[PDB]
């Protein structure tokens, strides 16, 4: 019985399991209860702080997977394969994981919090891209990831009703927060010092937490990548999740509670048969269950919140990757696969974008058209499949993440800001698609410092110093070398200069201005462009 | 005659003329000046089409330039030689249709090509006897024959009650097409060749020449065409029908005055109480915008020329076409509040979205809001030099490059031979500031070899450069391509096409070949804008 994998937490003992990191042993407690199962009646509820146990509960492998949605569009591929549930899918499913140094932290190390993404519709905190044990061996970080319920069960919401108030899925992750707090001493975290992060719907909801008031007494800096409370995916008003709420009802045969209680009462299976046929127009990067404007969880939009929110004595890094758009085309936009070169017609080009901008109308589809053609070459199918793959990725990642990145510096927030240019050498994506939303993540987590992966040796390098940024930044709520002259330094993001920095395999390349005239397009016209349709 | 010089002795449909052997750095040249080609349109010809001149008895004196058509005379800047060289060197006169030829001397052996230049200036100004519309250095350097005319300007050239019989409209035009007319019957006279005219031209010049090309009945009166800066499209070259009724009557009411009746009254009041109240019937606070314009009367101008250019074939046509580095600085000076030729003209971002209403008077909130979106540098969107520049670009790209560009791609699509070019060489010798760049009208004295007399001060490499132009001017002229046949060592100027965009870059370095001619802002101006304010 090894004393190092015994812990002593609020509701009772956990043993964790020693494992191997390719310079030394972590210790790991993996599927640890923080909830009462959401199960049955708690299904659309509000999480419950999990009871007592008696015993030694054995915290060495990773539970239950949130029931969501299951990708087949490339059935064995590894591309897909990879986001896909790695464990069995269940509503009982509120585990979080925890890594730390072996042995123990003999001080308080900072707290690492990972929150995976999705759209909202998907995801789990036990993929292998997720894997804690580098950065807890390696930068002696104490690392922490949850499961959220999902889809359906996490998001479906009749606002002001009771029994489905909406944002479940946004208080697991809170609830997991305050686990932390009450428990994460036990392992040798630093309460004191917790860092959010998280990619796409995860980046979006640490931006929720930190636009959310009982959130904030509870971490102390954020990391944002690829993904933004504000933008158009992200969240929707009352009127329309009620709207796809009981549209939703109505595909599986369903006042609030008759009809709350109806659905309590149908297989998880049957709820996501229909999650993909209550939005209202045929789209790319849109999700039928995310979180809800409530005037509670979220008390104004997002837009609202950052425009007015004061941020002083808050530090966030934000950034996304190279290509964010990509990954979403061959997703239904007719000319796109991953097996052929995807070049496409100037027609398809314009019938893509009606897709990406299913909110535009004619004449805002046509300022997208213009904007984004390239007049000296307006019918190359090179230029036109990048075209495409921008207009999406800008639309829904970068443009509101330049946005974001403005307003928080403007109001007080201490803001660094990067764009990831590496693809990795292992990727098994088409070479057009570049550098796709999520391939940044195995390089954080320090993957390609497990030699049986294959990773070259510069990828080796360049993730360790990734690492050490996020890790910094986790310490010191600066991600530079704190005694390391010339790299050279990352400058924080200002309104101002705009600064911001390229990741990538050769050192720090200081940039002004992340796609400025684009987003001016997108954040400042294309609004105009529509209020007033 | 008798004891005169035989060769300035020479004889035209109308007499004989009696023309003057003038200096030039390499020779002599002959020229003719003030043969009247028209009727003075005085009096109760006011405002009517002109008619032929009618044959007079003894020898014209043909050594003077003419009376300058009845005009508004620049006071912005007394004294200032960037205005003045601009303003009328001659008594104005509502009697004012002469034209002027200049030929090698002797005349030419065989039949000459012939150069007719049409001056610019807004279609309210202008005059073919300022200095640098001298022809002297392209007769004697390169042997042309080059005529330019006067034409009715202003009220007088373009104030119509459209339908009515008594001003029709467009009479500036009509005097501009009985020179060409003149110049098919009598230019064989001086060693000219009617079948072979090019017309060319700048600013309003250009936007002519451009409705010579639209018009039938011009269509066979020459050959081919250049077009400096300016265009028979774009924003302010033409008004409708309607609009051009309204500035008409609201002049007459400022003045004192069935249309008939009311022409009549406009025929009694002195030509300076014309040109006095002009300036009052636009629509807007304005830049780039001229009272008295061609009008579309479904008659010169059969439909709208952006209509006319969607649809007319040009296989038969060769065109050069181009603009100047700072098409828009010039016009800033003229009452955009923040601008001066004094000062670095350092605006605020105030200044600029103001300035940008003025420059797009026709714009709507939301145009606007598009415009100043497009323009700003979102880096440093305050930046006071970027506003400066910027502001001079939304003038410069909305009247002229990109009606130009438009031009340009439309013709080519349609069967014309196209050159283009960027004239990018600020004189040293400019009298306005550094930071109005190449103005608009500043190419004009090297096309017309102005460099090459001594006296006036430019560099050699100007004196060389001058010459180039002189060179692709006239061979282009001479056949439709601005290419010397024997020059191949030179670099070649391709056509311009829809599929390359091809133009060249004019300075002082060797012939440097672009592509695309400011694509992605022309795409703002010309496919989006439209469709936008249709809202
Ligand atoms: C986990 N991640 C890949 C990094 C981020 C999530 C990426 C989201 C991609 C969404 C693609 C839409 C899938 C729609 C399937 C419905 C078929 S009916
Ligand atoms: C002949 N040119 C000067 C080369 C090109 C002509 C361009 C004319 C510029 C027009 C300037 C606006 C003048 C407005 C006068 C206001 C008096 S109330
Ligand atoms: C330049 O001159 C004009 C007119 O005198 C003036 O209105 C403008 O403000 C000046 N610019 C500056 C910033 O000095
Ligand atoms: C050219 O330079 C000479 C020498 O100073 C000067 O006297 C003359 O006036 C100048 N001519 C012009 C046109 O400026």
């Amino acid at each position: 019985e090894d004393p190092q994998l015994l812990v002593r937490v609020r509701g009772g003992q956990l043993r964790g399991i020693r494992l191997k990191a390719p310079g030394g042993p972590v210790s790991a407690f993996l599927g640890i209860p923080f909830a009462e199962p959401p199960v049955g009646s708690r299904r659309f509820m509000p999480p419950e702080p999990k009871r007592p146990w008696s015993g030694v509960l054995d915290a060495t492998t990773f539970q239950n997977v949130c029931y969501q949605y299951v990708d087949t569009l490339y059935p064995g591929f590894e591309g897909t394969e990879m986001w896909n549930p790695n464990r069995e899918l269940s509503e009982d499913c509120l585990y979080l994981n925890v890594w730390t140094p072996y042995p123990r932290p003999a001080s308080p190390t900072p707290v690492l919090i990972w929150i995976y993404g999705g759209g909202f519709y998907s995801g789990a905190a036990s993929l292998d891209v997720y894997d804690g044990r580098f950065l807890a061996q390696v930068e002696g970080a104490v690392l922490v990831s949850m499961n959220y319920r999902v889809g359906t069960f996490g998001f479906l919401a009749l606002p002001g009703s009771r029994e489905a108030p909406g944002n479940v899925g946004l208080l697991d992750q809170r609830l997991a927060l305050q686990w932390v707090q009450e428990n994460i001493a036990a392992f040798g975290g630093d309460p004191m010092s917790v860092t959010l992060f998280g990619e796409s719907a995860g980046a979006a909801s640490v931006g929720m937490h930190i636009l959310s008031l009982p959130s904030r007494s509870l971490f102390h800096r954020a990391v944002l990548q690829s993904g933004t409370p504000n933008g158009p995916w992200a969240t929707v008003s009352a009127g329309e999740a009620r709207r796809r709420a009981t549209l939703l009802a109505r595909l599986v045969g369903c006042n609030d509670t008759e009809l709350i209680a109806c659905l309590r009462t149908r297989p998880a299976q049957d709820l996501v048969d229909h999650e993909w046929h209550v939005l209202p127009q045929e789209s790319i990067f849109r999700f039928s269950f995310v979180p809800v404007v409530d005037g509670d969880f979220l008390s104004d939009t997002p837009e609202a919140l950052i425009n007015t929110g004061d941020f002083q004595d808050l530090q966030v890094l934000v950034g996304v990757v190279k290509d964010e758009g990509s990954y979403f085309l061959v997703y239904g936009v007719p000319g796109f696969s991953k097996d052929n070169e995807s070049l496409i017609s100037r027609a398809q080009f314009l019938a893509g974008v009606r897709i990406g901008v299913p909110q535009a109308s004619d004449l805002a589809a046509e300022a997208v058209v213009l904007h984004y053609t390239d007049w000296l070459h307006p019918e190359d199918p090179t230029h036109l499949r990048d075209a495409m793959s921008a207009v999406v990725g800008d639309h829904n990642v970068v443009c509101p993440v330049a946005q974001l990145a403005g307003r928080l510096a403007a109001q007080g927030a201490r803001v660094y800001a990067y764009i990831f240019e590496h693809r990795a050498s292992t990727l098994t994506w088409p070479l057009w698609m570049g550098v796709p939303h999520g391939y940044e993540i195995e390089f954080i987590f320090g993957l390609p410092l497990d030699p049986s992966l294959n990773y070259t040796t510069e990828e080796r390098i360049f993730a360790q110093r990734l690492m050490k940024y996020w890790t910094n930044f986790a310490r010191t709520g600066d991600p530079n070398d704190p005694r390391d002259s010339k790299s050279p330094q990352w400058p924080p993001y200002t309104t101002a200069a705009q600064q911001y920095v390229s990741l990538n395999l050769k050192p720090l390349e200081v940039r002004r201005g992340l796609r400025a005239q684009t987003c001016a397009f997108w954040n400042r016209f294309l609004p105009k462009l529509l209020s007033a349709t």
